[PDB]
Order: C-alpha cells, then sequence, then structure tokens
C-alpha cells in the first residue's frame, strides 16, 4: 500500500501548486515528525479510483470536487469529521460543493473558473463577443499573430461556449439531477459548438491545439487571447507578457458558462492515518499561512477560507475569477458526472475533425452520457448499454444495438437492466490513431440512426509486445 502507518501521501494534479503544498508538507514534518510525501500521477484522477479499489493508493486526493461524488459511492472516500467551529471558517457555497448523500465527503480548498486572458500590448481592448473574434483574426494574422488560443481537448475548455445559449449538463428538477435529461443536444448547444467549429474551418483556430500548445503560444506572444484559470498565471507572470484577466466573450447576446469547479481534499477510505490527515487539512493547509505557500505557487484562485480571500480578493485578476462563476453554473458531483465528461469530449473532439456532424456528433454526447459506460480491458473492451435510453420506460431489444465493424462479433449478455457488450478490441475497432505517447482504438454503437463512439486509450508502450 502506498498509504503506510506514520505516514502522509497526497495525491495533486500536476498542473497545481505541488511544491508550495510541499513547503506546507515540511512545516508539518519540522512539528509532527511525520513526513508528508506529495505527488503528482499522470491522469491521477482515474489512477485513484482503480488503486483505492484494492484500498491502495494515497492518503489524501486533490481534485475539483465533480468527480468526488463517483469516488464515494464506490466506497472509496471517508466522511470527514469537522466541527461547528471549523465549518464556520469557510464559505457555505464550498461545503455544500462537497456534501454527497447528506455527508461531507472532502475539505473545500478553493474555487475555480475559466476566465479570459489577454495580452494588453497586442489587444489593448479585448473583445466583448465571440462573433468578433474571426474578424479580429484576420486583423492580426496579418501581422504574424492570432486571436485566441485555448485547449480544444479537454471539454473543461469549451464548454463555457456551448452551455451559453442553453447548453446544460443534467436537468436539475426538485433539488434532484435527472440522470436521463441531458442537454448536450439542444438547439443551444448546437449553436455553440457550430460556431465553434466554424472557428476551426475558417482557420481562426486549429482542431489539434491543446494545453501547452495553447499555453506556449500565449507565453511566447503568438496569440492575443487564451483560455485558462488561477493556475496559469504562475507562469504567465514569468514570460513577463503584459496581460489582464476579465471576462469571456459573449455569444448570441448570452454570457459564457463555464463550470464553476471547487478544489477539494478527499481522505482515503482504506488509509490508516485519517485523523493525522484530517489534522493536516485543517490547521495546516486550511490556513491563512498554509494557502499562501501554495497559492504562491500557483494561484489557487478565489479560497475558500474566508479569512484569506478576503485579504486577497482586491486582485483585479481573481475580481474577473468571480465574475465569471457567476455566469457560471457549479458542477454536479454525481457518479455519472464523469460518463457526462467523456460523452462531451468525444463530440467535441469528433465535431472539430470532421469525424461526426455536430448534429449527430451532440446527439450522440446524450446516448453516451445517459445510457452507456464504456471499460476498456487489454485486447478486449466492454461495453454497458442502460436498457432505457431516455427514461422513457421503452426498453431495447438486443437486435436494436449494433457495435463495430461488420466482422465485429461481440458476445451480448442480456439481463432486465442492461444490454452487455463483451468484444475483441482488435477485431471489432473501426480506427486507431496513433500520438506521441497513446494509442486510441475508435468505434461505433448504433441504436435505433445515431451512431455513439466507443474509444479506448492506452499507452503506446502496450505494442512491445502481443498488442
Ligand atoms: O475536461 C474535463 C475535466 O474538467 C475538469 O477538470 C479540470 C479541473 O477542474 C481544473 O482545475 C484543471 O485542473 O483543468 C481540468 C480540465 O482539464 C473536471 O474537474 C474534471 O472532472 C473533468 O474530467
Ligand atoms: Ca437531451
Ligand atoms: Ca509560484
Ligand atoms: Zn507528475
Ligand atoms: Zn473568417
Ligand atoms: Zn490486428
Ligand atoms: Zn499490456
Ligand atoms: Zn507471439
Amino acid at each position: 500500500m502506498k498509504t503506510e502507518e506514520g505516514k502522509l501521501v497526497i495525491w495533486i494534479n500536476g498542473d497545481k501548486g505541488y511544491n508550495g503544498l510541499a513547503e506546507v508538507g515540511k512545516k508539518f514534518e519540522k512539528d509532527t515528525g511525520i513526513k508528508v510525501t506529495v505527488e503528482h500521477p499522470d491522469k491521477l484522477e482515474e489512477k485513484f479510483p482503480q488503486v483505492a479499489a484494492t484500498g491502495d493508493g494515497p492518503d489524501i486526493i486533490f481534485w475539483a470536487h465533480d468527480r468526488f461524488g463517483g469516488y464515494a459511492q464506490s466506497g472509496l472516500l471517508a466522511e470527514i469529521t469537522p466541527d461547528k467551529a471549523f465549518q464556520d471558517k469557510l464559505y457555505p457555497f464550498t461545503w455544500d460543493a462537497v456534501r454527497y448523500n447528506g455527508k461531507l465527503i472532502a475539505y473545500p480548498i478553493a474555487v475555480e473558473a475559466l476566465s479570459l486572458i489577454y495580452n494588453k500590448d497586442l489587444l489593448p481592448n479585448p473583445p466583448k463577443t465571440w462573433e468578433e473574434i474571426p474578424a479580429l483574426d484576420k486583423e492580426l494574422k496579418a501581422k504574424g499573430k492570432s486571436a485566441l488560443m485555448f485547449n480544444l481537448q479537454e471539454p473543461y475548455f469549451t464548454w463555457p461556449l456551448i452551455a451559453a445559449d442553453g447548453g446544460y449538463a443534467f436537468k436539475y428538477e426538485n433539488g434532484k439531477y435527472d440522470i436521463k435529461d441531458v442537454g448536450v443536444d439542444n438547439a443551444g448547444a448546437k449553436a455553440g459548438l457550430t460556431f465553434l467549429v466554424d472557428l476551426i474551418k475558417n482557420k481562426h483556430m486549429n482542431a489539434d491545439t491543446d494545453y501547452s500548445i495553447a499555453e506556449a503560444a500565449f507565453n511566447k506572444g503568438e496569440t492575443a487571447m487564451t483560455i485558462n484559470g488561477p493556475w496559469a498565471w504562475s507562469n504567465i507572470d514569468t514570460s513577463k507578457v503584459n496581460y489582464g484577466v476579465t471576462v469571456l466573450p459573449t455569444f448570441k447576446g448570452q454570457p459564457s458558462k463555464p463550470f464553476v469547479g471547487v478544489l477539494s481534499a478527499g481522505i482515503n477510505a482504506a488509509s490508516p492515518n485519517k485523523e493525522l490527515a484530517k489534522e493536516f487539512l485543517e490547521n495546516y493547509l486550511l490556513t491563512d499561512e498554509g494557502l499562501e505557500a501554495v497559492n504562491k505557487d500557483k494561484p489557487l484562485g478565489a479560497v475558500a477560507l474566508k479569512s484569506y480571500e478576503e485579504e486577497l480578493a482586491k486582485d483585479p485578476r481573481i475580481a474577473a475569477t468571480m465574475e465569471n462563476a457567476q455566469k457560471g453554473e457549479i458542477m454536479p458531483n454525481i457518479p455519472q458526472m464523469s460518463a457526462f465528461w467523456y460523452a462531451v469530449r468525444t463530440a467535441v473532439i469528433n465535431a472539430a475533425s470532421g469525424r461526426q456532424t455536430v448534429d449527430a456528433a451532440l446527439a450522440a454526447a446524450q446516448t453516451n452520457a445517459a445510457a452507456v459506460k464504456v471499460e476498456c480491458l487489454e485486447a478486449e473492451l466492454v461495453v454497458t448499454v442502460s436498457r432505457d435510453l431516455f427514461g422513457t420506460g421503452k426498453l431495447v431489444q438486443p437486435g436494436d444495438l449494433t457495435l463495430g465493424s461488420e466482422g465485429c462479433q461481440p458476445r451480448v449478455s442480456v439481463d432486465t437492466d442492461v444490454v452487455r457488450f463483451n468484444a475483441q478490441l482488435h477485431e471489432c475497432s473501426s480506427r486507431v490513431q496513433m500520438t506521441k505517447d497513446a494509442l486510441v482504438y475508435s468505434t461505433f454503437l448504433l441504436h435505433d440512426r445515431v451512431e455513439v463512439p466507443i474509444e479506448c486509450r492506452y499507452p503506446r508502450l502496450e505494442h512491445h509486445h502481443h498488442h
């Protein structure tokens, strides 16, 4: 077990202020002898639920509150025990974010929202509207520069624009999310995405741009604007690029609705140090002195500790962050939330690459989120289709569903709640895509006219040998 006794192990996403948390670590060793080890695994949002299945993994996991409901469902999270004294010390807004089934399942740390960052030297007046940007780009290209570059590979980043004209994740009727009602296929969503597809088509943005491309492009000086969070400031500051942080553009008059996220720290249900951890977080990290350590390394954003948030909220950058939170909505923490993220991730990618039409793409994003769970084994993958597609109570027969290319003959288990596909990867895949580090296998599940994309990533070191 990573988790030993008398020793703390923390997992935090690589982009956050990990070394600064390490300083808050060492200040906890010099006071208690308990060593704190902080590490930053890749895809750690996905690594955590696998290892902690078997009691493995860290004592404390740091991530945006949205994944924690899923974690807690699968019984991999400790319920935290903070007293009345402490609960008053953070913003109620943030406690409610870390709650699930009426239990607190993590400690809220900071509030994050995507603002629009811009180069005052290249563009002393940011655009107020999305519709301005194509034009703006032309003029800018003529000067050897570009208008806007941001991470098109994650959904987090393109959502503010989809939601804008009335996209949403899961409908919230009567204080409960209807998990069969996804607002990714509606007209407002189609509007947002189409506009974004055209930016790509008109060479105003490239479909390939990812987090590290966009970040360099801007920090070098090659792009006017970018979309990103508080954590990206640390670097921008270093490039000495003269920048400001303002409200995201509007679309069809309406504002961009970023998802607001609450950086939360969660205690492992299998950890033998649940009290030592409880102490680290409550009295060393969640303090005016401790938060400063991290926020110094990589800005946390609008920190949830009332105390320091107030001392800090006189920053125009956080000022913008908060304005954008306002026009946002907050992330659901339900389990299905990660199916959503995958659905949409694929949709955007397929639309922007022309693999699917925006209509078909977002049509699929619905079924995928509402009724599909994909699970990728070594040389076979498992596709679990919920029998009731959209809540109708009208179930489908196994003959309505079709997986992979023609030669793909999967074994079909059929319960009364699901229909299960167990399929031979190589034999069923419709296309494999090689990247510097990854291999993505892709195939389609058809139902009705609709085609939902089934998609499995692996690293490229699985070739050596026998795939
Ligand atoms: O892209 C989907 C992804 O978005 C969010 O993750 C954010 C995270 O919240 C940010 O703080 C930052 O680290 O960038 C991430 C996006 O690349 C969700 O929290 C996550 O569950 C979701 O999969
Ligand atoms: Ca829908
Ligand atoms: Ca720093
Ligand atoms: Zn790392
Ligand atoms: Zn144009
Ligand atoms: Zn083969
Ligand atoms: Zn292998
Ligand atoms: Zn062989």
